[PDB]
């Protein structure tokens, strides 16, 4: 959940529902709907940054989450859709 989101920073760089830095939650939720091992790659996205998926802006591996709120975190943002 979003307190999780909050204490880990994610919270500011993105929104659940609009684009801001990062692309909207809702968004990734609804792109990964069907990908299988989606929690899993999302937490891997999340731990270790990503690049060119949305856009120009890369996002920083995210080094002081642990491997369980990365999971937690991508499973929430797997739920938004
Ligand atoms: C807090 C720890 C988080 C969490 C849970 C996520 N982010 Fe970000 N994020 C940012 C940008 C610019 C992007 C797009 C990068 C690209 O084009 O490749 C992202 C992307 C994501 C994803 C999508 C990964 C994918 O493969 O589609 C996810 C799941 C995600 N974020 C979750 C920007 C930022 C930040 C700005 C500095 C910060 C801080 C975060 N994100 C933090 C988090």
């Amino acid at each position: 959940d979003a307190d999780l989101a909050k204490k880990n920073n994610c919270i500011a760089c993105h929104q659940v529902e609009t684009k801001v830095v990062g692309p909207a939650l809702k968004d990734i939720a609804a792109k990964y709907a069907d990908k299988d091992d989606a929690a899993t790659y999302l937490a891997g996205k999340i731990k270790g940054g990503s690049s060119g998926v949305w856009g120009q802006i890369p996002m920083p591996p995210n080094v002081n989450v642990s491997d369980a709120d990365a999971k937690a975190l991508a499973d929430w943002i797997l739920t938004l859709k």
